[PDB]
């Protein structure tokens, strides 16, 4: 019988990112919850994710909205029949640490979910990074074994994978980060190869020295420059998966100089762009199995960056636009 | 009596956009020929834009490369006795002695309606280079629109009219009024002067509303950057030149945006003529002969008068002046 108020944080955008973002850039704003009507749930937000699209897609948003993002989860009343009180969901809510919903855009957690797998790999290597790397590793630059894959921002969330699933495939790689300490890491988990691409005397020769005969495919997680350089280093006809260009997001009014023609042409490189949510259905679910028996065999081992604090969330997302996150940065309510 | 040939030769790289000063005629006296050997005399001679890149690579003083058909005029090797008419990668010159080894004798049933030029161009590697870069690279099967930079040049008028046989809706876009209103009377459903108009992205999004299929890239830069936002989702680019960049190489304008490459989920690729060889290559080149028989392929060339204009020749289509492909009669 008792009614018990729900208050409901949110951070929004206060001002558009002038090159990198800064704290002032987001406002904490509180609102009260109303009641829930027929055929709706309360959501509290137990693990929320941050993600470099969301430096871009920050532009199309009205100052004063709610930052965009995926969360996990938990259902604390309901009067949706599918969505049971004390069932996990990912929802598109943003950042937010409540919050009402109809049932429309949430997803069931991948069933059979493990109790020893933090509920926050469904947003990072069992969630749309993991899916990125797989997809745009098996289906884009389409490896079948044997080949050399380089991929950039080895150490990120979908780097991390993309190197571990192209292990696992037979695969050579080559894996690209921002420190010595990911760098390591690299080589533990597996990397054939690895160097810090800021203190890299030459990253021709870097490129060179850990595969003389060049690249079957390139994960591009980084884009500008690094690209730039890289096409040089591919094999006649191979594949460039163009995943993300995260070293252009804070200059996307100033792109810097764009890829040699010459290397394109003559080379016959074919470069490909591809977003995640291209695969939907049966081989989505597939693919969330794939790596989720992957994770437990321990084929795909992973580290989370883990922000504590809904009120952190902003520099969680700045400082994983820096490169301070080891694998995927996640922010705990 | 004997035979001086002349040669142009590279006298330094070219900085931006070759001049007259950056070559250099040379005049030798060739000795007699040896066993296996043939003496060519050059009929056309081709100027082409990679040439404009494959300098880079030359020593100082070396000759100029191309293209040519040539006639034997004396021969040692029974495969290539005198008279007959050739193409040789002999380069910027007027006489050369072969062993035979590079030498490809034209399609066996040429017409004499044809003037022999058309093996440098519509019935020649660029023209092959259209065909391919077209039909395999961005694999057009009929309906969709297709988008050609350079499409008064060599290469681009005969994209634009395999594509429409083909089936398609094709835009083209070119340099001089002159040209535009040439690509409408071939054929063209829509073409612009991208030196003209307003705004680049106006014109391309009048010419086609719903956006483009595939874009034969023969310009690259700038251009090709505006493009990428006009491509409709899965959309494919053929990376078949980027005639816009040859003079500045080395000091690259701003690349491609990642945000229209990924969100379009658009397909880039590289391609050389020199991919496809053997039984497909020649059969490529009787679909190109019969079509212009046929008259579905229209052909116009800038010819030249004259060896010692070459250097003019391949500075003026650089620039643009060639309308048709740019050949110099020796
Ligand atoms: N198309 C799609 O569907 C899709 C889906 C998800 C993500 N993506 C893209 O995939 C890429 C990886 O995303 P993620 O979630 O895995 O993030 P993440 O890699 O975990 O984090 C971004 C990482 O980028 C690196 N970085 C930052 N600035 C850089 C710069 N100037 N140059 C080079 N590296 C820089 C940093 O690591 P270092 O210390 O190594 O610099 C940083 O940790 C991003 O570009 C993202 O936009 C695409
Ligand atoms: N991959 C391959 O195998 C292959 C083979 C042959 C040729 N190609 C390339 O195909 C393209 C066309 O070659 P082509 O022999 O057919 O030459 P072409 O088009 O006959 O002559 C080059 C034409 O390019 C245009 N142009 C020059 N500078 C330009 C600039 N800054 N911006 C825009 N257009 C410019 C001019 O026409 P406008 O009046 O329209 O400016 C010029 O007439 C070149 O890029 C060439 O390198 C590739």
């Amino acid at each position: 019988s008792p009614e018990f108020m729900v208050k409901a944080k949110s951070w929004t955008l206060k001002k558009h990112f002038q090159g990198k973002p800064t704290q002032s850039d987001f406002e904490l704003k509180t609102v009260e919850l109303p009641p829930l009507k027929n055929g709706e749930v309360l959501l509290e937000a137990l693990f929320l994710s941050v993600d470099p699209y969301m430096r871009i897609a920050s532009k199309r948003l009205k100052e004063g909205a709610v930052m965009m993002g995926q969360q996990v989860a938990r259902v604390v009343e309901s009067k949706n029949s599918a969505f049971p009180a004390g069932s996990i969901v990912l929802a598109q809510s943003g950042w937010t640490t409540h919050f009402i919903s109809d049932g429309k855009g949430l997803e069931k957690l991948l069933t059979e979910w493990p109790d020893k797998l933090p509920l926050s790999l469904a947003l990072g290597t069992i969630g749309m990074p993991g899916l990125t790397a797989y997809f745009g590793l098996l289906e884009v630059c389409g490896v079948k074994g044997g080949e050399t894959v380089l991929v950039s921002a080895a150490a990120g969330a979908v780097g991390s994978v993309v190197g571990q699933i192209a292990k696992l495939k037979g695969c050579k790689v080559v894996g690209a980060a921002g420190s010595d300490e990911k760098i390591a890491y690299l080589k533990q988990i597996g990397f054939d190869a690895a160097f810090n691409y800021k203190t890299v005397n030459s990253l021709e020769e870097a490129l060179k020295k850990a595969s003389p005969d060049g690249y079957d495919c390139y994960f591009d997680n980084v884009g500008g420059e690094f690209l730039n350089t890289v096409l040089s280093q591919m094999k006649d006809f191979g594949k460039i998966a163009i995943c993300g260009a995260i070293s252009v997001y804070n200059r996307m009014d100033q792109l810097p100089p764009g890829p040699s023609p010459e290397s394109i042409i003559y080379k016959q490189l074919r470069i490909e762009g591809f977003i995640v949510y291209r695969w939907q259905g049966d081989v989505r679910e597939k693919a969330l199995r794939d790596l989720m028996k992957w994770v437990l065999e321990g084929k795909i081992q992973y580290h989370e960056h883990v922000t504590k604090g809904f009120e952190n969330m902003p520099a969680a997302f700045i400082e994983m636009l820096n490169g301070a996150n080891l694998g995927k940065a996640v922010v705990t309510a």
